[PDB]
């Protein structure tokens, strides 16, 4: 029986930002959003959001939370952020004054956290039967942690803030991960003695373990080797550097189940994100969002996917896109943007210089060069001529062929087999196999050249 | 006198790839490439790669790599992967019976292997008169690797498998690079009492080290420092890592030899690939296959080139090519696609939104907007206007000068000097200094905006 | 009272360019402008460059800087490149046989050194009352540096150069920054006893570290933590690396400040950009010259900015820029090409596919689609249909609506609230709220699939 408290109830100052601190996202979810995944995963019995002034924004993305995770989340509020000792405090009063089991308290902060380490602490404090287990970590750059106090034999005293460490405590590198788990009673009982008088003037959770300490309690540290699954985030350079982690270990994830990427440094891939054996993803690309690709893909250099479904065998190529999907062995890019509500059917080609927005596009149809698609429907083995517009919904059917330079003005149907001729302004229904024309005819107007403009490169026409 | 053998007949079950492992590339080579250029380097007298179930697709690859090189490269048939041991022992089958010359064994997956530390294990062999010499290397993570176990006095006992070593082997940090010299007659000896009771129930090549010990024969280690040199890959974790070193080096060699690289972390180049003195190269470049770029070149950002020569003094920036040349002092980019057989002259420009494809285009002749270039060949000094299209053979003069909007319907010549009134559909031949037409006349409606979209923001025609 | 010399009077052939070596950049700035830049700020009496061959070129630069900087920097000439000690000598030659004040002494090639190391040097060296007071540090790799030579009680006895290093020497990871202080009689009495017997055959500055311990003199080394701060460039992979250390220093200062920087590895920002508070800058993105974002910005992946000024909450996505201006909420890009003097009202769009130059854009007025504007004025509200060309000064007023496949041949204008409709070239003027036209109307042909393509998968016209 657990009942885990996420403290998300600081200000986040040092973030610089008008977005609260726990929203701030890495591969694809907030930092709240991650802890709560690995929280519901580990499945405690009462789950316990300390929110505080930007609680009306907070507040319903964790309700939302609760319900994608199919469970309840409660919340309770900190209505000034006294300090993580009272953010306790607020936490615990959403639990009844009879509760029994262990309290896990964890950081809003600690986006990496997992439901492994998690359980591990659990059993590690159920094992040692201790008052409190906090887990720790050693760090070649301690900045900005609570540092590890030991006695000579090995024992934990206490932790010490950065702010109030010695110019030689600070030296150690042995840090604390904020991540602890607590008997209620003895935890109950040392938050009642804390006082803040401190460098910061907070009352502050880490104080508990020299309290307990003090009462002959058992205090265990629990050492975790893989540093980053317990580092914080307090600023946008600590942000970037465990977003750059992250993105590493799903980068490899990928690999290790037979995705090439040949520059894993430039590639981001979100956390929801699948993809297909022997794909081969090129430098200097992100997959985002809830994107898909199938096995056996080329992603060219230089593509953005959000939300974007990519067939097998398919090629796409410098290319920017969201919520469209590609179909098996299409070609699409260079130099291409997909916006929302594209569908292109299998081996259809979308090429260079090419926008394409809410078109369906069928099998084997291709729309090569420079052109925007908009509000469109094309069939099957269509070819749509380059430097064409659609003018916005209009029907194009199937083995058609578009002339360069043809502008589509919406609504407009063309029949399937019809032809374009280079340069025409299509305004009525074009009948299948018709050809459709509006350009008047060539003229040369001879030696315009020696009449106007004289003596200019151009007179050699001589 | 020198026989070498690369085993290459393992099934590569850890790339997860329907691709043979020894096949997958870095910098512009496969692995089995890269690993028969360092040893044709060497000119052994013998070279063996030994071949598996793959061999119907590696072997002729092999034979063109045999004439590539002018050497004879002989191909042995492993049959089922037994082991290392098993497939050096299937090697020495293509040699003769009475053969008395040294036999060098190194692996098809250890890619940045070279002609130097080759020779230097040779002498290294020969000079201590050693019956098995071994390179090894010391690393940070020694993973998945066979470990180095010396006696108290430092003399090399015996190689342990990753799967058969303690968890106290398995801290070691010296690591076996899988590249050996051994004496023929020892090694044919050594290999007859190997067995295969161990964790993977295979025929190591690696036994042969202590086997070798117990009769007393002499085991050399030969340290290597460098140990990217004989880093193997097993996974598509370790072929992006090296292939990420071998990158390094080769970006390190031409800015050591005058080339500005902004970008080393961005900046990928193949191994073939030569550029000038004094050329810059921005970030988020890929300079592949046979690419030469001349002296004081401009290689701008978010460029990939694959077969293009750039002469001196030209800009190539954001764009995207194959298989063309570009000339001296000629401006491409940026948002521009060249597909094979374009060739651009000497001070031509080509622009923004621009593909070309089999096209020449003569000196100082520009092509700066939005266009497409196909299947045609254009003289010097002519301009091509905006959105213009060669709707696909069609000659283009010398001086001409081009409408914007204009169509050119293959196959059709225009003259030296000629010019195309913007909006032109050229369906006819256009002698030299003529101006050729077909747009209708201007006709304005007035006050049409008050009469067909009144109340319209537009009816600010008042 | 103190006067700087910064020689940079070598030949730089390590470098293996035709550009002086103090004159390559990083950051956006050269080397010798970030040397200069920083002891302006610490304002010494005197600054004086010591200039070699490349003199001509050097001085007018240096002559700019000061000012820039509103201070005398003063040159003087070394003829031949005899040696540190030889350009100290020269730069000497500029300051009053009686000068009386400390002389420090750096390189041109030491481009992170800061006004604050400088002063501590200073005051170090007053305080210790020293009569040479060197700046060292300690380096994983001490390649190409002077070592520190200390004798058994930790004293500094010589530094000694790699050139001329033991192999046990050149173990030594405690390397000479080149950044002195020196009494100057002291330094003038060691300088007429260099002589040029080492491995260069040059006067060597560093000899006068030996030469003064002979004399009995003070002699102090002071530590610099901060290895880049004194680190030197000899050759492009040297440059390189300071760059990029430069550069994660400037996009950290920028993070603790306010703006994500989701990829730093891959933002490059030059020194003199200013980035708003929230703004996001999304992987693969230069920031050049003065350019300068407003707060709540995206600034898009594959984006190169270069002098462009951007307000608050707009949106700049695959772009390519420089001397343009983009106005609070406008929206900029995929691939996008502003060339100078695009200036982009508030709530503007520049879209897709779009060139702009030397063009002024009205407040709301978008341009979305396969475009190109060069030599134009635009209102407000207005809207450039697509695929169009402003055919190179025409004037459009505001809530006009131009249709797609639009040719404005210059000089034209249209007044405000006028249409266009889609494939007209406009050549003459257009009153306020007429719809001006030139496009034949459409003609089907009948069956002309049958006809003239008969067989082809388009007679699916039955
Ligand atoms: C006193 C304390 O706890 N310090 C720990 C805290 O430092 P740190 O300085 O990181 O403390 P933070 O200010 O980040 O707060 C920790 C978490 O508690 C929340 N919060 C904070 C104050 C408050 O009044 N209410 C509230 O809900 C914050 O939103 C944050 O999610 O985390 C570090 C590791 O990540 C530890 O090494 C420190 O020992
Ligand atoms: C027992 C053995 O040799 N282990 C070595 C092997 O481990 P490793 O586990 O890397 O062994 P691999 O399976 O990669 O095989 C080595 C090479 O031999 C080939 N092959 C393999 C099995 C087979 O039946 N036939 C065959 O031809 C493979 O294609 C590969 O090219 O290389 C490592 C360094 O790179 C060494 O540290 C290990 O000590
Ligand atoms: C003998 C000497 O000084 N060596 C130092 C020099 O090595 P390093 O080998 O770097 O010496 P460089 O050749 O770079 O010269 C140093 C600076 O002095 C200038 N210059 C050089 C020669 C000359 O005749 N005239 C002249 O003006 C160069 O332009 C350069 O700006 O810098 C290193 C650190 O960066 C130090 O560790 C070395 O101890
Ligand atoms: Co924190
Ligand atoms: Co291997
Ligand atoms: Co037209
Ligand atoms: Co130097
Ligand atoms: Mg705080
Ligand atoms: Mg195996
Ligand atoms: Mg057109
Ligand atoms: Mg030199």
């Amino acid at each position: 029986d657990t009942a885990v408290l996420v403290l998300a109830a600081g200000p986040g100052t040092r973030m610089r930002s008008d977005t609260p601190k726990v929203l701030h996202t890495l591969a694809g979810r907030s930092m709240l959003s991650h802890v709560l995944h690995a929280i519901a995963k580990l499945a405690p019995q009462r789950l316990i959001v300390v929110l505080g002034h930007d609680h009306q924004r907070i507040a319903p993305l964790v309700g939302e939370l609760a319900d994608t995770l199919g469970r309840t989340i409660d919340v309770a509020l900190q209505d000034r952020p006294l300090g993580t000792g009272h953010a306790v405090l607020c936490g615990l009063s959403a639990l009844p004054d009879d509760y029994a089991g262990n309290v896990v308290v964890t950081s809003g902060d600690t986006p990496l956290l997992d439901a492994d380490t998690l359980a591990d602490l659990i059993a590690t404090h159920r094992a040692v039967s201790a008052a409190v287990t906090v887990l720790t970590t050693t760090l070649d750059d301690p900045f900005g942690y609570g540092r590890i106090l030991r006695t000579q034999d090995h024992e934990v005293m206490a932790i010490v803030e950065q702010t109030d460490a010695t110019p030689s405590q600070r030296e150690i590198r042995e840090v604390n991960a904020g991540v602890y788990a607590f008997d209620i009673a003895a935890l109950r009982s040392a938050l009642s003695r804390l006082s803040s008088n401190n460098a910061q003037q907070e009352l502050y959770l880490t104080d508990v373990i020299a309290i307990l300490r003090s009462d002959g309690q058992t205090v265990h540290a629990s050492h975790v080797d893989d540093s980053a699954l317990v580092a914080g985030v307090n600023n946008r350079v600590q942000l970037a550097e465990l977003a750059s982690e992250l993105n590493r270990r799903v980068v490899a994830a990928h690999q290790l189940a037979g995705v090439t990427v040949v520059d894993p440094a430039t590639t981001w891939i979100d956390v929801d994100v699948t993809i297909g054996r022997d794909t081969v993803i090129h430098p200097g690309t992100q997959l985002l969002g809830r994107t898909q690709i199938g096995g056996r893909c080329v992603v060219g250099p230089d593509t953005t996917l959000t939300d974007v479904a990519v067939g097998d065998g398919a090629s796409v190529v410098r290319t920017h896109g969201s919520s469209s999907s590609i179909g098996d062995g299409a070609a699409v890019g260079p130099f291409t943007y997909l916006r929302p509500g594209t569908a292109l059917g299998a081996d259809g080609k979308l090429g260079a210089f090419v926008e394409v927005k809410n078109s369906t596009i069928g099998t084997g149809t291709k729309v090569p060069h420079l052109t925007y698609v908009g509000d469109a429907d094309i069939g099957e083995y269509s070819n749509i001529g380059a430097s064409s517009v659609f003018v916005n919904r209009t029907t194009v059917g199937s083995h058609v062929r578009t002339g360069s330079d043809t502008m589509f003005v919406a609504p407009v149907t063309i029949g399937d087999g019809a032809y374009t001729g280079a340069g025409t302004v299509v305004r009525e229904d074009v009948p299948p196999g018709a050809l459709a024309v509006s350009a008047g005819p060539q003229r040369n107007i001879e030696n315009w050249v020696q009449r106007k403009r004289p003596g200019s490169p151009a007179a050699q026409a001589s």
